[PDB]
């Protein structure tokens, strides 16, 4: 967002995160 | 694996981790 924000990967699988900048 | 080791969810082209411990 630079501010690198975790998020979850809203999805049917495994407690995946994301990187959101 | 205690450790945190973030791996990569091959399951997109996004930046999502997953937490291996
Ligand atoms: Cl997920
Ligand atoms: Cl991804
Ligand atoms: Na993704």
């Amino acid at each position: 967002v630079a501010l690198v924000f975790a998020a979850e990967d809203v999805g049917s699988n495994k407690g995946a995160i994301i990187g959101l900048a």
